[PDB]
């Protein structure tokens, strides 16, 4: 038993990542077959990031501007291309160690796994959420741009997301793989301001789910209420309002603990009106939401990739 | 900026881990050069487990009663040896894999990163730290056992843990890559008591250090105290006694805040008298103390390995 905030295991994203420099600037790029993907931004001196003209920019760099190193090993760009956000080199090598792929762009409220990386080298792993205002709570120190989350499914790497930039208030920017921004973010140096970062319900009572399934359960009554009740007390308290869909997906763990979505529901309830008092949910005094009904299915379960 | 609970890229012990099968019981073991590495009561039946004689049971077994299966490809046993509370299993094979590597036997305190494995299958790579009374919390179900702990340092892999048993607690017991347990506890089903389990005060003040590089300041106050006098707040709130050593090795994160050690102790003093008060620092509303002084200037600079 027990409960832990899990990654993936990151072994086939540590074999793609490769260290890009153009001009000045170094940064992360993921490498995946014979192109190497990286924030674009890479071709900005710290001038230009106020109000850059990424095209006129682009235009004055040669292929032999950008400098990709994989460990020791340098590869040729023969190729680059800007597709959105992100910057496209087309190396004469491919990744020997190119996993089974593909890009996914994900919702807000689901979890990824990020590899923080530094000069093209990994550093660490962590698990976070999108946030319901499309941004990241990660951890991203000057340099480790072009970092990318994922997910693994089987055997299967999703990249879903690449680190381009921290706002002002120290939370964090990125975009799909092709290029696009989670949210309503620019990559300039800019004052950009992001949505009200709501709580991820669905999460939260997957995570009450997992409590009780590991022993937890002393936030439990044997109320119920009803699911426009509910929504009522979760927007007072900043709650993202809870859908047909989400209950849907609570089924497995409804089925396997024996509490109806709705009872948690009014459990939940419970404690947004009168808090913890003091006590913890698995060592926690704070309502988690950065696990979803999948994650919590996947770690009570012992799924394997 | 930012902070999170951390853990090493996992790549490297991915390719060690393999599935260990004798007779009818499975779980995960180490495959380093030509050597497996797995507990040892791989070889009991459940009935075997209250009481288990490991010499006699192992003598009724022979090589070809193990089977390793790397993946796919199955290894042949041309040797068992038993050290400790680990088995030994010389194979024909050596891992291609294998990367530079030690065995260390960590102290309480530190902390290292576990790759949940199944079926010799990694499923998740988690942060956790040693105990005072040389338990873990982390996230094991029936077939985990085999999972090792690890730290990396540059390009060696230091093994330091392989987990073991569950206790009837729900907490969690293993050896080093030696055999011996961390702890007085034994590998049969018996009822065993862990330590009384104390809060590791030299990784809360590095936790707190951290707090105050990423903004986190309210907490902080002109008082100072003594060693002495702290160390008696910290008994009464079953906090470990921090010592010269603990001062030294924050000497780092002094430096780089200008808040001398003994200002931060006068600081969580406070924090232990008076609580929280309802807030929350680094996203926490408890304590924490699973980030060693190394952890936090780890992050807080950007090492790679």
């Amino acid at each position: 038993s027990g409960f832990r905030k899990m990654a993936f295991p990151s072994g086939k994203v540590e074999g793609c990542m490769v260290q890009v420099t153009c001009g000045t600037t170094t940064l992360n790029g993921l490498w995946l077959d014979d192109v190497v993907y990286c924030p674009r931004h890479v071709i900005c001196t710290s001038e230009d990031m106020l109000n850059p003209n990424y095209e006129d920019l682009l235009i004055r760099k040669s292929n032999h501007n950008f400098l990709v190193q994989a460990g020791n090993v340098q590869l040729r760009v023969i190729g680059h291309s800007m597709q959105n956000c992100v910057l496209k080199l087309k190396v004469d090598t491919a990744n020997p160690k190119t996993p089974k792929y593909k890009f996914v762009r994900i919702q807000p409220g689901q979890t990824f796994s990020v590899l923080a990386c530094y000069n093209g080298s990994p550093s660490g792993v962590y698990q976070c959420a999108m946030r319901p205002n499309f941004t990241i709570k990660g951890s991203f120190l000057n340099g480790s741009c072009g970092s990318v989350g994922f997910n693994i499914d089987y055997d299967c790497v999703s990249f879903c997301y690449m680190h381009h930039m921290e706002l002002p208030t120290g939370v964090h920017a990125g975009t799909d793989l092709e290029g696009n921004f989670y949210g309503p973010f620019v990559d300039r140096q800019t004052a950009q301001a992001a949505g009200t970062d709501t709580t991820i319900t669905v999460n939260v009572l997957a995570w009450l789910y997992a409590a009780v399934i590991n022993g937890d359960r002393w936030f439990l009554n044997r109320f119920t209420t009803t699911l426009n009740d509910f929504n009522l007390v979760a927007m007072k308290y900043n709650y993202e309002p809870l859908t047909q869909d989400h209950v849907d997906i609570l089924g497995p763990l409804s089925a396997q603990t024996g509490i109806a979505v709705l009872d948690m529901c009014a459990s939940l309830k419970e404690l947004l009106q009168n808090g913890m008092n003091g006590r913890t949910i698995l060592g926690s005094a704070l309502l988690e939401d950065e696990f979803t009904p999948f994650d919590v299915v996947r770690q009570c379960s012992g799924v394997t990739f």
